[PDB]
């Protein structure tokens, strides 16, 4: 009934990102949601997540040289979401054909093994619903996992298996 | 004008490898190469590891829609050099600002808690002097690991390690 | 194989096409597109485009002995797709290497200083969204220049220009 | 920013229209489509039908003090669409019963002794199968002629008699 009607998010500032220089617009409503995840450590508190975020995207940023952290949201096991470039900047985590045309949302950890807390799943899922709301995504909006768009084992075997069930996943 | 027969490659024939779509070229000599690993169940054998090399290619072409295995070059830890795309197809590999000015060769298995072989090594650097030598790759290439130009775990930790104390291996 | 029969397509019968002779299947799905222009007269009205499609094939036919219009479909600037050898008959528009593994699509005019008017641009991109839905074209295509696979001016420096920021463009 | 609309629909501001000012919204998927004729001059020509396309909106516009041109698409002789109030907005074209439950086309002619051509009879059916695909239409639709609903001469003798062969036409 009012315009801001969706999910929490720790933005850019708060999580203290060095400074996007990426220009390139996603054009809105977005069809496509890729689920990967960092492949790396997770962390399960505000403090250890957002330390997390700033790493992810210094290798990004430091050592790949890109314009800012390639996901356009990451997902910590704290229960938040982390902002990435957002839902209208191009981001860097599928390859130049997915790239143009989804929102790349990434678990932090490893989840070839090990499944994500509750909490963790439900900010994705709540996020994706906030998409929807905002005119960001679709409302028939398609998740694929990383492994179905590129060579990867991302976003891990467990993970993976979870989405698969999702209501808008479509391989 | 000086031939040299150095190829101990395993031809797409002899692995019984799915005819190739890709039309792209590569422009000798190639500056790069880029060191990853299949990040998959590894193969000790020559039977085993051109049924391994089909699985990658098959995974390439028929999950994810490419034209051919993404990789010029697969490495058996039989000791034998896969011919994938090639020395003048543009593989799939290492992203749009890597792919069109590098050669990338991926070893078959998961290198995080495992080193290759050492004749899965002598292999790889054998196939590089090859390259040099035919003219497809500047005597002065410099190697990547594949975490260097993209975000992944590839080559592995263990594979990683070792490349990084190669004499071409560039920063 | 998919309920939906897709796009307005001028029937060959409607332009009062010659009978083809042609017999050589396209392998559905097909991966390429080249986007080339007939670089001859252009028309605006159902009636001028259906006799410029009716003088290209004559052309083709009567003058360079193919077995029919060399192009799977024809874009008249009226905005009608014209129906050529269609998706699964392998056309002769980009050499040798190129026809056998591709669809030919061809803007009736002369682009290097003209761009075709914005119907005839819709009529080409939903021709081939088309070709995707009804299997003829794969999902992931890729759409080329003539000039990209043929040393050649075609489709004209305009249009070159145009299909270049295509979704699907891959140079 | 991406690929156009299907059914190769000319824009409203392609055929240079009057901004809209209507509210009032249908609520797809939608269960009717009511065909029309315009009672008003032919075309046949992209330049001649965007004409009068303009001269049916202005006279809703200026003389009947709509919101806007009544029917959600008009289809020309030239073979192509032309966008009225769309999908998403309630039209003014077979009165208070049948304006909130369909989507009203209108060919633009007199149709009591003529027949549209081919391509604006496929522009029809081509109409229909992408509002499905958009999810406008119910996959499984109804098709009402003007003077099934209400009492007119409406969309002419000919074009009536051709819409009751059609395969989604219902009593
Ligand atoms: C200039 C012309 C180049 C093309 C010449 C080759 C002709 C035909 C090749 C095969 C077609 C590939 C392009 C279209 C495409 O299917 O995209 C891929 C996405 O999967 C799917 O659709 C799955 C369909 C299922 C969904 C059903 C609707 C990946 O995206 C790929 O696109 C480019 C070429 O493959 C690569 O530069 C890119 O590089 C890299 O390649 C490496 C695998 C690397 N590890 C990286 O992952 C990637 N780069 C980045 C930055 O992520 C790669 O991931």
């Amino acid at each position: 009934e009012d315009p801001p009607a969706c999910g929490s998010i720790v933005p850019r500032r708060e999580w203290r990102a060095l400074a996007s220089e990426c220009r390139e617009r996603l054009t809105r409503p977005v069809r496509y949601v890729v689920v990967s995840h960092t492949a790396g450590s997770h962390c399960d508190t505000p403090a250890s997540c957002a330390q997390q975020a700033q790493n992810v995207q210094s290798y990004h940023v430091r050592n790949l040289g890109w314009c800012d952290v390639g996901y356009n949201f990451l997902i910590g096991e704290d229960g938040l979401v982390y902002e990435g470039r957002g839902w209208n900047i191009k981001g860097a985590h599928a390859g130049p054909t997915w790239n143009p045309i989804s929102i790349g949302i990434s678990f932090m950890g490893n989840y070839m093994n090990r499944v994500p807390p509750p909490r963790a799943l439900r900010a994705a899922q709540n996020l994706l619903a906030c998409g929807v709301a905002l005119g960001a995504l679709r409302s028939n909006y398609e998740v694929k996992g990383h492994r179905d768009v590129q060579p990867t084992l991302s976003p891990g075997d467990r993970l993976y298996e979870i989405i698969q069930t999702w209501s808008h996943y479509r391989a």
